[PDB]
DNA sequence: TTTTTTTTTTTT
């Protein structure tokens, strides 16, 4: 029914107002229909009005396509004529036609991706998406229903807004009291929280301590280590949970009986979730890789995480920018934005680590301007905490956590407090 | 499109009043088109009015043509109808047709000049110009645009200019006396206004404060969130309007009774406007999306916004340049130009935020050179204020606002003024 | 007469010494002639001497030519002979032939340009000059001659040097005596003058001050703006000439009676010109449009320009390069060249205002390595000034001018001088 | 080519004496070419002289030749002419022919060696070299060059080198006795020599003086100015040559009669050179534009300079640095290297000027450490004279010349000398 | 050819 759609795009102002915002060039044909719609779209972009038959003929004469295409477009334009119709049958039929064409294009692209990925490398016609984003494309084929959400009205829609304040399902409480106090109830789902410490100051000890604390509070935690292996992170978690020093495990001061007893005692407790550690090579995982990991975890292991942790965003690969194409600023900003998009998609608290510049190392204070790889990371991150350690603090078994970007509350209040990091047990303890 | 031009010359006075000044027999053709235009020109010269079909046919009978030309003119005259096409498209198309025909005639003329130059001096014609007249014959053919307006005169139009001085309909007050004082009556419609600061300083706080202030004045405000979600921002607007807190909303200190009472009391006010909050994924919107959103808003609800707030220009996506086609100085400036064009098209006050590079994130002052993105943004901008907060300022809850680019008024009359920013209420308070 | 040219290039020495530096491969037809000239040129480049017949037959055998090309070149070489003629008819005939070939090539190139322009976007060739570049090409072809001036030859060009000593070019005086001192009487007719400055520091203030000063001297001034409405520029001029602050005009302190009285008092003065302000959209005007504008200004308004002032060079259209085709440097250089050509053609002092880079903003000193868009502007310009009102000159109500490039005198004599900028009246007063 | 080689072996002497030692029978052919060379070699052996074409025919008349060979030889002998080709092209072309034939023979020999190697060991030729001899054989093919000149060979070019020391082949005198004394006979070709302008001490005056002494000695001088026009520099040259004061020309004291008389008096003298002044914009002339200028002057003006004087090194631009700066060290170091490379590749004496540190300005003594260009100019400069001015030197019309770097001779021999500077005539006179 | 981030280095 392409002829009817074009005719009522021309000879119906009411029809054009609703269907146009959604009409696209890939929904008609590879011949006369697409060319006619391209003519109409160019005229609309140039004059912001629906062209007439004379305007279409003039644009057709000032066009460069061949004789066959010219004749087809001329016949199609000559066949366009308004008919007595009703707005509803046309809008519903157009929605059905657009949905069918979107599904057809999506399945054609799916077949193309499958037949392209099944090719020897270096001859796979790059810039074509991989099989990993096969379902997502189909998800885009179903989100076309002529029902775009205009937005949220402050006065018209306030009961629904008020039924989001006492819900509190968005906030995931910590286990430390100070972190809950500064965040006013803990971190929120669909966010990107960051730890900035430097090199060998913490920043993975803190992530492991957070993972252990969330695990004790009945949470499913997905640790993703882009550098350290799976047994080192698991060893850190074991040291945190079992209250056994990493030196004791290395020096064999803990027996198999004690280890088994502690593990079974933790297992028999109802207030304990599941922690899963996954390792990827440095620069070999992205947002799409994490989504594939999420899907295979949900299917194979029936594991649905809420506290997804990534060891370092700077070590991950952007899923949109080719490697080493853009500078550190753009690449890191894109990676952080994609991670935040993943977090809001799966509705999980995302925790990450970030390096500071060389000038901030061995300094008694770390500012937000000391971020290493990009200034956009603080802009695209919900909460950031700076971990500072000096010789005096190290001798006191304490670290100073400074609130650098506090989006859940006022950062001026409680800006710097001293945590009791214990490096042997990979644990954070409070001083209150 | 000679038929359209002749038909709208005869049957349209508005078209005749803008194209007849620039029209010649050489522009049309050498056959029936030129003869028809010559008949029209002869009739308008003998009688100062546009001829009719009957008068044109009578003149054709009076005038003498050979059989072929007579038949061609009769056939062409038979093909004239009103056909009320758009005026803008018609004038643009006739300008293009005139330009292309003039270029063709100029090329033929210079080719004839070159051919005559090679002839021996005895054989060559003295009427044709020398080769030295080739260039100006070309530039003049490139100065046949349709524009009869010459511009202001400063001595013949001072009365109209004085009347224009009294047209203050472009101004929009600020609800803040200091901002009105420094803008000489508030912001103006169709202008790009920017509120820039560092990361986590209160850019979105200022945007929401401006939205609430415009809402309390009866304006229609369209808040477009790029990083935050739609609901979170409405909470800030509620904290500004209801004037309780941000934490008290999340800590349950407000019962439903008070919330309902305050919302209904604000509904009873006749000085309140309409506020719509729209969220977009990072890097997925521009004026092209904004124009479709405007059309959908106007269709679905009686909402034509007077104020358009964009959460951040940087997070926005340029229309023509791809996601990472060019560097920051280009696409950021392109987005700024597109936003200003959208504002001047919709005649709305456009507000947006801008980021500051790391060099001024901890400085007591910020200059125009401290713009994180392209420096073309402080070229398309009109009132680029700046927010500077220090430890002493945060102690007194008083952000410093520095006038960075002031196109409305004197940038240095009140260069730096203190505000009374309340972070809990997301409100700017004037200081007296 | 290609055969004669080749024959006397090979067999004659004075002819070779006279005509060789001006010969080019494009002056010969694509048959045997161009290939033979290629062989001759390669031999001359490799051995710095005129080849013989044996040399070329050796070069022909050691060449990658097809059978047809080989046969044609061999036949042409066989046909060459030393016909005795006079070395005063040969040189002029060769010059005529070269000029004709250059004109033919230019005609073909402009025909190709016009064919390329009419093609739709995404199919048309890029980097090919637009239609507005056609006359310039035709200006280059007519300049071909066997006489070339590379540098100034002492003892060979000394009459012209004595003329330059004794004669001085006519100057359009300023009203500020300091500019006359630094320019030795003012600015010449066919010049491009630029007043670079930072953003929101007085680019339009200085241009409007110059426009008012020239208007008070009896000149016809055309003010073309792109970032400002006609009423705004005319209000700046009124503030300059009526001695009323822009604050007074906006606030309504002055009445219509006083305004009319002052305007009529200015009208009654005989030493007054005509100032016409024309506004164009950003990127919507070029040199041809300025020419079309000057055309209607000379016709509709019957006004001949004298001090054409382009508010901003960086906004105007290229007129030689398609929009968004080349980089900023090339486009701005092309705009500068087009504007200077327009000034030379119209014999009008042309004043403009470019923007300095972000580094020069709030910098107490600027140099040629501070221009933002293009560093080729000083080469095209004839006088270039700067504005250095950075931090403390604004508090003292003063400015500073660097004199970056002054072709009228010596830049290192009064390089930096202080200007009393008054922003309420939008004028420059002298510190003397 | 073989016909030409044989013809110019028979009918030339220098070509024979140059190419005979590198001529072998296997280089020509297996029919006419080889047999004909065999005749030349045979005769050259029995009678140590070149045979007459008839004597070569006598060789054919008295030699073992098959009917085809004897005929072939007769035709080839009858096809040899005494035509006069240029010697350089002939030698180069016969060298290329010999090299190609030697390479072909060596490749065929190694192919035959490989083919013989892949044969039954009982059945193979013993005379064929083993496979291990293949790399050496090709070497003998690559070691074929009519003339071997790779660098300067000590103990093999000592006689030519002595002729350089006695004839002072590299020195260019100065016309000033003191400058000749400290340079052991003047500056050398392929060198960069700079004068360290101090506190407003000078600006082109010295280089203009150097552009007159060389002119009076018969040298072709190319003066490239950046901060001045051609007329101004040539006026400084006229002041020095015509003894007219610089201000007298501007005032008009000297009339056209005296000027023309002095110019013609200079033109009569045969000891006068040519001066070509070329102007370039500031920063618009790298040391690659100078190469193009030299090529144009050689091709069109036939002007091949021996002295190149650049007005100022700092004003110049680096050929491939992209970013230019008003006063940056990296650019000055690159500019010096590029200019010295130009001097070396053009075998010309290159002169330029550069600024020095304020300390060098305040102190009468200037140290290499006290130089604006540190480790950049006293590293790429063969000679660096420090021209500084003092009020006492000024009151006596003198300038103290100090020698800061002298590759030519000992720097401490005559380091300080007083120069008689005349600022009106722009001249340097000696002091007794 | 400019523009902007980050880093590292070096020169004054
Ligand atoms: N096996 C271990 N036994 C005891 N202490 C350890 C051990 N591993 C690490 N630590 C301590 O933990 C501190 C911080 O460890 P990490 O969390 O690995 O630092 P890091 O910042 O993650 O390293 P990078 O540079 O970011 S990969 C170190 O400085 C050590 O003092
Ligand atoms: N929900 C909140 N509760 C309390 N304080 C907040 C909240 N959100 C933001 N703030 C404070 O508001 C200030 C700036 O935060 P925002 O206004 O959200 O920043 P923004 O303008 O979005 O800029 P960035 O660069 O994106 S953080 C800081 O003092 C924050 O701590
Ligand atoms: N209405 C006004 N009243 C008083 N002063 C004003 C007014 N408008 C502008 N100014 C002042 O004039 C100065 C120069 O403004 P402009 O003439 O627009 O300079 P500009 O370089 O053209 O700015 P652009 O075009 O946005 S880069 C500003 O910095 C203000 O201080
Ligand atoms: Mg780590
Ligand atoms: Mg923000
Ligand atoms: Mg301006």
């Amino acid at each position: 029914m392409v002829e009817i759609i074009l005719s009522h795009l021309i000879f119906d102002q009411a029809y054009f107002s609703k269907v146009w915002p959604y009409m696209d060039s890939e929904y008609f044909e590879s011949g006369p229909a697409k060319n006619t719609f391209k003519l109409i779209k160019s005229h609309v972009n140039e004059y912001h009005s629906v062209p007439s038959i004379n305007a279409l003929n003039v644009a057709l004469e000032n066009s460069s396509f061949t004789e066959t295409e010219y004749s087809g477009v001329k016949t199609l334009i000559s066949k366009l004529a308004d008919s007595p119709e009703d707005h509803s049958w046309l809008v519903k039929e157009t929605e059905k036609y657009v949905q069918q064409r979107a599904m057809f294009n999506a399945t054609s692209k799916i077949i193309e991706i499958q037949t392209n990925a099944e090719l020897p490398p270096e001859k796979r016609n790059k810039k074509m998406p991989d099989v990993g984003a096969i379902p997502d494309i189909m998800r885009q084929a179903l989100s076309i229903s002529f029902d775009s959400y205009v937005g949220h009205d402050w006065m018209d829609d306030y009961e629904a807004r008020w039924l989001s304040y006492m819900n509190k399902a968005r906030k995931v409480p910590f286990k430390l009291r100070i972190l809950n106090k500064i965040t006013k109830g803990g971190a929120e789902t669909g966010t990107l929280n960051v730890l900035m410490a430097g090199v060998n100051v913490g920043k993975s000890l803190g992530l492991c301590s957070l993972a252990a604390d969330y695990l004790q509070l009945g949470h499913n935690v997905l640790y993703i280590s882009m550098q350290m292996a799976e047994e080192v992170c698991a060893k850190r978690i074991d040291a945190n949970m079992l209250d056994v020093s990493l030196d004791d495990i290395d020096d064999g001061h803990i027996s198999y009986a004690e280890y088994k007893g502690k593990m079974e005692k933790w297992r028999e407790k109802s207030t304990l979730g599941r922690l899963i550690v996954k390792q990827y090579p440095t620069g070999g995982a992205d947002a799409n890789t994490f989504r594939s990991l999420l899907n295979e975890l949900k299917l194979k292991k029936n594991f649905v995480p809420t506290i997804i942790i990534v060891d370092y965003l700077g070590i991950c690969k952007s899923c949109r920018i080719r490697v080493y194409s853009e500078n550190s600023y753009t690449t890191v900003k894109a990676i952080a934005e994609e991670l935040r998009a993943l977090a809001v998609e799966t509705e999980t608290v995302l925790w990450t680590a970030a390096q500071v510049g060389k000038q901030a190392w061995d300094s008694s204070d770390v500012n937000m301007s000391d971020i290493a790889e990009s200034a956009g990371l603080p802009a695209t991150a919900d909460f950031m905490l700076a971990v500072i350690e000096t010789e005096e603090l190290a001798a006191a078994e304490q670290q100073l956590i400074k609130q650098i970007k506090s989006r859940y509350g006022d950062k001026n209040k409680w800006n710097k407090f001293l945590m009791g990091v214990q490096k042997g047990n990979q644990k954070w303890v409070e001083i209150e």
